[PDB]
Order: structure tokens, then sequence, then C-alpha cells
């Protein structure tokens, strides 16, 4: 996250990081058995971590738990990045409690002007790279399609969305990848894509969940 703040320790009780030996995505718990990430997060070995703030040190309130499958979306395009989301069942189920939370899938798309909180372990520089220990977070409006397809010109299709700041500053970045888009305490986007990290004028792309929840709901009730 770019232009972002310290969230404070478990601020983001459904926020988890996808680990293979380092952090490499984010994601959302929606159940106690299920995460939502990004599908190009795909990659096999993955372990959920939960509960986390500090990434580098077990501070409690940790629950480290192996992934049993991940659910790639079959639509999913690697080359255009349509259809960015993926599933991933817990081998356990976690115990929740007020550290660890699951957040709630939508039930209607938000409009244009809604604020919404993107949060992640990702980069905080936009010319190099620093990666933090603790949680980033960022309060970014969702745009307006208009906006969005004249930023990226035929390369945003009807399942994403543009979120963020045209001046540039702010933004998610790459080891944000997964991670929730939380609005009005509902999951509306997955960190996708974006040219670089807060460049002007070239705002951060989110899978739009609202599109999928028919989808998640038929995969979950059948594995
Ligand atoms: N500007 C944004 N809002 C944004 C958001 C998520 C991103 N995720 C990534 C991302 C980038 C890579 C690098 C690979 C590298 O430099 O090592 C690439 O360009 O393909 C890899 C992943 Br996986 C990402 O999620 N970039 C991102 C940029
Ligand atoms: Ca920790
Ligand atoms: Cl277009």
């Amino acid at each position: 996250i770019v232009g972002g703040y310290t969230c404070g320790a478990n601020t983001v009780p459904y926020q988890v990081s996808l680990n293979s030996g380092y952090h490499f995505c984010g994601g959302s718990l929606i159940n106690s058995q299920w995460v939502v990430s990004a599908a190009h997060c795909y990659k096999s070995g993955i372990q959920v971590r939960l509960g986390e703030d500090n990434i580098n040190v077990v501070e409690g309130n940790e629950q480290f738990i192996s992934a049993s499958k991940s659910i790639v979306h079959p639509s999913y395009n690697s080359n255009t990045l349509n259809n960015d989301i993926m599933l991933i069942k817990l081998k356990s189920a976690a115990s929740l409690n007020s550290r660890v939370a699951s957040i709630s899938l939508p039930t209607s798309c938000a409009s244009a002007g809604t604020q919404c909180l993107i949060s992640g372990w990702g980069n905080t520089k936009s010319s190099g790279t620093s990666y933090p220990d603790v949680l980033k977070c960022l309060k970014a409006p969702i745009l307006s399609d208009s906006s969005c397809k004249s930023a990226y010109p035929g390369q945003i299709t009807s399942n994403m969305f543009c979120a963020g700041y045209l001046e540039g500053g702010k933004d998610s970045c790459q080891g944000d990848s997964g991670g929730p888009v939380v609005c009005s305490g509902k999951l509306q986007g997955i960190v996708s894509w974006g040219s670089g990290c807060a460049q002007k004028n070239k705002p951060g792309v989110y899978t739009k969940v609202c599109n999928y929840v028919s989808w998640i709901k038929q995969t979950i009730a059948s594995n």
C-alpha cells in the first residue's frame, strides 16, 4: 500500500496473508473454512496466515492453516486478468473471534464515489521496493466507469472497477494482490492490477466481487 497508514493490530480481522516461506499475496476470510483471493496469486504449497499484524513476528492471535484446495475461476484469463478471483478452502476451520472474523459478501454492487478500505503488506514505494512488517491501510473511493476506461482504454471488462486517486501518491501495489476492498462492511473488490503503483492517472483496478456472488456460493456449496 503506498501512501496509506498503519492499520493497528487486528483492526482488519478478515485480512489473511498467503505464505509460501514469505508473504506473496493477501486474501479475505469469508467463512471459517474459505478465503477469497486473486487467481493470479495461485501456486501450490500455500499456508494461509490469519490474525496477523507483524508478519515477521509471532505476536499471538495468529492461526497458520494449510490450504486443502485452491479453485481458480474456470474463465480466468492471465493475459487480461479478467475473472481474477480464486477461492481457497482451508484444511481445518479457523477459530473465529474478535481478532479473526469473516467479511460479508455484497448483495448489490457499489456505486462510484463509495469510500472503501484497502489493506495489505505489499510494497509501500511507487519508485522502489519497501515491504512493511505490519499491515497498512488506505481509504479510497470507487471511480466512475468512464474515468476508469479513460485511464485504461480497452483493458477494463465489466468484471473490474477502478478505485483510488488520479493525482497519484496513494494506491495498492505488488504484494497487496488478492486482498480486500471493503465498502460499508461488504467485500466489494479484490486487489488485482494497475500500471505501476500510485502513478498519476493510473488508478488501481479491482475484481468486481458483486458479479461473482452466485459463483462463490455455488462453488462453496459443492466443495
Ligand atoms: N498498482 C496497483 N494498484 C497494483 C495492484 C496490485 C498489483 N499486483 C501487482 C503484481 C505485480 C507483479 C510483477 C512481478 C515482479 O516484479 O516480480 C509484475 O509486474 O508482473 C507480480 C504480482 Br503476483 C503482482 O500481484 N502489481 C500490482 C499493482
Ligand atoms: Ca505475526
Ligand atoms: Cl474502452
